[PDB]
């Protein structure tokens, strides 16, 4: 594999879309590459992390407990609700919606948890008490990864993303349990995790969260290093290329190989 940037260039000549990506240090925020860092791109799915960050800062100031139970309708379901279409009947926890919605891609677990933090708006004004004055929500599921061109609604750029994550994974910010929280369930991430472990060499740690939208946006924000450890932010945002799906998923996959092969920068 070449350099990462390299590589990340060729995966733009590739696909005739754009590639945003940000490596970063996660106990420091010493930022290693830089690729339109500054862009916007659509988070699609990679959203629910910082929505769960919202959540879990709910529980800490005592205005929220994982344990609380949320029962809904079956008119409360959007698309895609492998978790929450099992229990109509028995509801589901917050810290149970929160799981469904990062490990399992749960749509209507994130539309219920959003309803609890006040809203895309809410959400978004959270960012904005974090120090985030970049990324915003505007939408619920399903509607928020349309992905339409110069559309400013539902985006973050890669710096923004990295460091929203470094701040709610490491800042103290949130609670010690909290922090640990919100990491364990991107460990957990069975969407693309064990998929991306099976392709990783032996010793390298992942945790993540993966999002797809229209028009080839494909997203991934991650923890990732060697030795077993959670060394590095990695988000890596794709917009605008026609691309297959395979295709998407081959480049992102290969500008993780170029980090991999040239990580001592
Ligand atoms: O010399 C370094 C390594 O080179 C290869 O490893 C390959 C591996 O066989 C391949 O499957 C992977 O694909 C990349 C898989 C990435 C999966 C998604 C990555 C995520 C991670 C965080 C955000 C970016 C995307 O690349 C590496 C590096 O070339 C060798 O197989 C391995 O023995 C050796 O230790
Ligand atoms: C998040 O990125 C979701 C995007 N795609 C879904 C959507 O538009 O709501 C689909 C329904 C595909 O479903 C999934 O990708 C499942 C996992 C969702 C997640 O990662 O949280 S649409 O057909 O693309």
């Amino acid at each position: 594999s070449p350099q990462p940037l390299e590589q990340i260039k060729l995966s733009e000549s590739q696909l005739s879309g754009r590639v945003g990506m940000i490596e970063m240090d996660l106990a420091s925020g010493r930022t290693l590459t830089a690729w339109r860092a500054d862009e916007r791109f659509p988070m699609m799915s990679t959203f629910k992390v910082v929505l769960c960050g919202a959540v879990l800062a709910r529980v800490d100031a005592g205005d929220e407990q994982l344990e609380r139970k949320i029962h809904y309708r079956q008119q409360d379901l959007v698309d895609y609700s492998p978790v929450s279409e099992k229990h109509l009947a028995d509801g589901m926890t917050v810290g149970e919606l929160c799981a469904a919605a990062i490990t399992m891609g749960d749509n209507s677990a994130a539309n219920l948890l959003l309803a609890t933090v006040g809203g895309p708006a809410g959400l978004t004004a959270f960012l904005r008490q974090i120090g985030d004055n970049v990324t915003r929500l505007d939408r619920w599921e399903t509607e928020l990864n349309e992905a339409l061109p110069g559309d400013a609604r539902d985006t973050t750029t890669p710096a923004s993303m990295a460091a929203t994550l470094r701040k709610l994974l490491t800042s103290q910010r949130l609670s010690a349990r909290s922090q640990r929280q919100l990491l364990q369930w991107m460990v957990d991430d069975r969407v693309a995790g064990p998929l991306i472990r099976s392709v990783l060499p032996a010793g390298w740690f992942i945790a993540d969260k993966t999002g797809a939208g229209e028009r080839g946006a494909r997203g991934i924000v991650a923890l990732l290093g060697p030795n077993n450890k959670a060394e590095r932010i990695v988000v890596i945002y794709l917009r605008d290329t026609p691309a297959s799906m395979a295709e998407r998923n081959q480049q992102i996959a290969g500008i993780g190989a170029a980090l991999i092969e040239h990580w001592q920068r």
